[PDB]
């Protein structure tokens, strides 16, 4: 789902990464995802492992594919390599569709995957807790909004 994505979205938003990430455009060349990785482990997903992402890919959506399979592939490595219970990644994303179409439908799976690795990785306590404090957020907005009304 389109929807799904947005959502997953302002959960990207929570590691404030250094490459912008704003919209789903933001995240189709596989700069933000390939940090967000770096940011759950950063052992793993280190400088030399970031290296394989090219950052100045502009419209070239082939250069986009590239990095999007590296990144998938380093996902299904980490699940095999490290963890030591699976993600759920019964179906992929298409990450041709991604770079290609820019396709939010599969950009969210992608997210889905990427929220897989944070919910399962050693640090899954902190991001477990982060996810709940987006919780605690959005009640601040709310009773902002209740208190403006008053």
């Amino acid at each position: 789902r389109a929807e799904l994505c947005e959502s997953l979205l302002t959960w990207i938003q929570t590691f404030n990464v250094d490459a912008p990430c704003q919209t789903v455009e933001d995240l189709t060349n596989g700069v933000v995802m390939a940090q967000v990785l770096q940011k759950i482990d950063p052992a793993y997903f280190d400088e030399n492992w970031l290296n394989r992402i090219k950052t100045e890919v502009g419209d070239n959506w082939r250069l986009k594919i590239s990095n999007l399979k590296k990144i998938l592939k380093g996902i299904l490595d980490y699940n095999h390599e490290i963890l030591g219970q699976q993600i759920n990644d019964f179906t992929l994303p298409d990450v041709n569709l991604i770079g290609e179409h820019s396709d939010a439908a599969e950009l969210g799976r992608m997210l889905q995957l990427i929220l897989g690795c944070a919910v399962n990785c050693e640090q899954k306590q902190e991001y477990i807790q982060a996810i709940m404090m987006m919780e605690e957020s959005v009640q601040h907005v709310v009773m902002t909004a209740i208190q403006e009304l008053m």
